[PDB]
């Protein structure tokens, strides 16, 4: 048998807010978070826009000298992960300690920390690279960091599963819980590549929209006129906990975690199958780990990513899962409005997922003037739409064919 | 309910050997693989030796077209995986291909390839950034490119938990296939962080031994004269399969994984606790977990770096977990010979401890010379030591606090 996982506790940093609720405000309402790069010369790069953090103060969470020993996307984990902790009321003790674990993860990593000791190396040599160089750009400092901070002597890893990480690391964590590792865990992922390495490097493989006169239209899932996902960052973090263990404290739980899936592709290294039988074979998993039929699903938060073939590739998987449902439940890619925040995806689209329950409404997919051949689903184009959500599913569909699912329902 | 998992397939690409066989030959016979570093000029640097994998030949496993896409630490983990494939003798087919995953971690990834693309990016600029910047760089690639080649369409996930991660992806892929997720996993880790970034940081940490004048010398665990880790590259992979799916095809078992630890310290960022509290609650963990009575403990792979407080901690933890019994087990570090593979590290040496049980000898702790005040159990000096050996564990700690524990035992 199993035990029951619920969300007690959210937290998040997005380009749309520093919190959670400020971000599902921007998501309800249909904003962009999409504008120009500031403080950085991108004259020679083909893409000028992104999704970032705006008015981050790690200060509210560090001291500035232990700040400056960690990159930003360590800080943003570490923001989402103390929001998360802060909004669950769980306290930990020397009775609990043990059974209390961390899982953040990154798809890229410390890539503005690589960038400026890279300068150092290559300017001056390496006597000039920071003594906090390596712990301070490793993706499992997040988790190492929230470990020694909040004292947590539970399993502490992390995942790097590129644009699935997020989805993953919740789902990994869940089955913590649920096969008795652990009784809480805090899971979800970060990402700060929008430095010239992650502009030049995505921009290299031509998989970013090129849309610098209109940044706010760049990202449009579905749409006939979509040339490529929008770089963001951020972070996002829930808290997993066994429900016995959650009810024993009077928690407020947001949702039960039911389904988890995960899948590959075996196909190719950035682009899916056309037909998406990997995207359909990981949702199928996570039903059937829920014990639910797909008629029971209500709301899909996509991938979305504003590929060509990525946002078909999830038509066709959603078609061939859902046969004759797939068009009574509502799709939506709030990337639309975050654009894609890599390992952190997955993240901040499990907590919209959790609140779309919450809230009983389907985020828009903006800018989707024009849905593409085939594309004929409910996208909810352009307007938050009310309606019953009993069921919600989150996709992530990354590099390597890395395919995850989650399924969260309604708790009473 | 939990299925029993075994070894069927090994795969190495180490300092000693391009293989398994020539690897444990260099291991049993007290080979160094430690020497100066022959590809860049270290003359700016404290440290000029390490682990290098010699003489690797990626078209043994590759078209070089592919080759030139990847990094090193994805060209050796796809090495050591198909290396690890191949010796299991498993067919892949229509009937399986969904019930096989793979879980190839590394700490740090492509360090070299980030950091030549760093270079490109600052002397030219973001338009001579390479195509494949971000496939041939991140982390779950390796899991990604095995899926791609061998059609594996299971669970696919890469961990990255600093040098915790070739034993935390071992354990968890494990789990994956202990409760149903999967039926077969490759899983291990690859390392190749030998760039300027790589020896630099490290360096400015302090963290290495600076003994550039007898490199084979340098890695000392538990000898009063030990003064930091040598840095090494390659990876190490295992085909884990469930009991019953190896009995049907008759396929060779080496060994049954039956524990699997974790915990974290929640201490430092970097350093150990010195009573080595963490490392004691996994070990204590993964004997539990493997349902054994600490005295049928044989033989402990130590993480043994080779650092003054690291070395030290693990003597406090043996003794703290097996009291009078810590004085007749056998504990010895291979990084006495292969130096300290990072994220590969936890996956060759539990590749290490599954032929200690295959051969029935403890392999030596090289280099222990002067063992340090307390130092005083069994650490197999100088030489290997043939023995009774049913039950093996392999220990691993990093960066964040973070530790894992493997227990192995003879199969029947
Ligand atoms: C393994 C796939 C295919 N590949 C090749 O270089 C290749 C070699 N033989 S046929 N194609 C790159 C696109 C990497 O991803």
């Amino acid at each position: 048998s199993r035990r029951r996982v619920v969300i007690t506790g959210m937290g998040m940093l997005s380009p749309l807010g520093l919190d959670v609720p400020s971000s599902w405000e921007g998501i309800l309402a249909g904003r962009s978070g999409i504008a120009p790069i500031e403080h950085m010369d991108l004259s020679a790069y083909s893409t000028r826009f992104g999704g970032s953090v705006k008015g981050f103060n790690v200060e509210e969470y560090l001291s500035a000298k232990e700040a400056r020993k960690l990159d930003l996307f360590i800080q943003y984990g570490l923001a989402a992960s103390f929001q998360a902790v802060r909004d669950s009321g769980l306290e930990v003790t020397d009775a609990n300690r043990e059974r209390i674990g961390v899982s953040m993860g990154s798809g890229i990593g410390g890539l503005t920390n690589i960038e400026n000791n890279c300068r150092s190396l290559f300017e001056q040599g390496p006597r000039r690279i920071s003594p906090f160089f390596v712990p301070g750009s490793i993706i499992n400092m997040v988790s190492g960091f929230l470990s020694i901070h909040l004292g947590l002597q539970g399993p502490n890893y992390a995942l790097t599963t590129a644009q699935t990480t997020g989805t993953h690391s919740i789902g990994m964590a869940a089955r913590n819980i649920a096969y008795g590792e652990a009784d809480v865990m805090v899971a979800g992922g970060s990402e700060m590549a929008a430095c010239g390495l992650g502009l030049g490097g995505f921009g290299a493989a031509r998989a970013l929209s090129t849309r610098n006169d209109e940044p706010t239209r760049a990202s449009r899932p579905w749409d006939r006129d979509r040339d490529g996902f929008v770089l963001s960052d951020g972070s996002g973090a829930l808290v997993l906990e066994e429900l016995e263990h959650a009810r024993a404290r009077g928690a407020r739980i947001y949702a039960e975690l039911v389904g988890f899936g995960m899948s590959g592709d075996a196909f190719h290294m950035t682009a899916p199958p056309e037909d998406g039988a990997g995207a359909a074979r990981c949702m199928k998993n996570a039903l059937r780990d829920a014990g639910l039929d797909p008629r029971q699903v209500d709301y899909i938060n996509a991938h979305g990513t504003s590929t060509p073939a990525g946002d078909i590739a999830e038509i066709a998987a959603v078609k061939s899962v859902f046969g004759e449902h797939a068009h009574a439940l509502s799709m939506s890619s709030t990337k639309s409005m975050t654009g894609h925040l890599l390992g952190a995806a997955g993240a901040v689209e499990a907590i919209f997922s959790v609140l779309a329950l919450r809230d009983q409404v389907a985020p828009p997919t903006i800018n989707l003037d024009n849905p593409d051949e085939g594309c004929d689903l409910d996208l909810v184009a352009h307007e938050a739409k009310p309606r019953k959500i009993d069921v919600a599913l989150s996709n992530s569909f990354g590099f390597g064919g890395t395919n995850g699912t989650l399924v969260f329902r309604r708790f009473a």
